[PDB]
């Protein structure tokens, strides 16, 4: 969008009540939004938006950004529910995911023994979402738990908040003042090479096993950010998480495989998991 297509829907079917945060391309909204659902009259919706300052073609990276999710079609990602493309607000419209990120939740777990089983159940989850997106040639680049999101029901669905939340900083470093980079959550190919692929994806994967483990710890804490490239760029692992069981720690180390092709498809993983069940 451009050219709105069948998805495009009118600003006035969306009222918009409190803040999530801070999207890549401006703020990001709770919400109500009618006839988006089929059989359901008001839908409860993340409204994303873009800026009333920066315009036509960083308005243009947004949109086309959100056309990809129309392909899409897992009950395990975030769904893609409308777009609002003329006007000056300019506005994409989601599934509102009502128990936020899955880093926020696992740490609320935190001040109060999470069972073998929950635990498989979630990891379960987030893989059937990137079996999907690595399936339509969809690589993620920053699969964290702070990007997985909960549902009503506590089903955990792949999503995407963006790389600027104030909340998760210390998750972000700033690589040669290029990017902001998840550098606890890459590979080694990814932190040497720049390379992104399903399997640098199955590498965070792991990463996000050890997150639900520890209910959400900095990975690698008490190493900086540079010496988080060097140790994991070196070989270098995460040690096994205290009380972790070892069906769990196994998935964190074929996953963690240094060499990408000796690691596993999330379809590997899910066959993996699905017979514990
Ligand atoms: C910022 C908005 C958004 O745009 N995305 C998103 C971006 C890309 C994809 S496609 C991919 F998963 F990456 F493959 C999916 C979702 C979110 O998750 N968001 C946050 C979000 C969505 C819903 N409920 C929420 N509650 C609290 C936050 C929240
Ligand atoms: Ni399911």
């Amino acid at each position: 969008v451009y050219v709105p297509d069948e998805w495009e829907v009118a600003r006035e079917k969306i009222t918009m009540s409190r803040e999530l945060g801070q999207g890549s391309f401006g703020m990001v909204y709770e919400g109500v939004a009618k006839g988006v659902v089929k059989d359901e009259p008001e839908t409860r919706v993340a409204i994303k938006t873009v800026n009333e300052a920066a315009s036509m073609r960083e308005r243009i990276e947004f949109l086309n950004e959100a056309s990809v999710m129309k392909e899409f079609n897992c009950h395990h990602v975030v769904r893609l529910l409308g777009v609002v493309s003329q006007g000056q607000p300019t506005l994409v419209i989601m599934e509102l995911m009502t128990r936020g990120d899955l880093k926020s939740y696992l740490r609320s777990l935190r001040p109060e023994p999470p069972s073998l089983s929950k635990m498989i159940q979630m990891a379960g989850e987030i893989a059937d979402g990137m079996a999907y997106l690595n399936a339509n040639k969809f690589v993620h680049r920053d699969l964290a738990a702070r990007n997985c999101m909960v549902a009503e029901d506590f089903t955990v669905k792949i999503g995407d908040f963006g790389m600027t939340r104030d909340i998760y900083e210390t998750d972000y470093y700033r690589k040669g003042g290029k990017g902001l980079l998840p550098v606890r959550w890459m590979s080694p190919e990814s932190l040497k090479d720049g390379v992104f692929t399903t399997y640098s994806d199955v590498w965070s994967f792991g990463v996000v096993l050890w997150e639900i483990a520890t209910l959400a710890e900095q990975p690698y804490q008490g190493l900086s950010n540079e010496q988080v490239l060097r140790f994991v760029m070196e070989g270098g692992l995460l040690d096994k998480p205290d009380n972790c069981p070892d069906m769990l720690f196994e998935l964190m180390r074929m996953c963690w495989q240094y060499n990408p092709k000796m690691r596993p498809s999330f379809l590997e993983i899910i066959s993996s998991i699905k017979e514990e069940m």
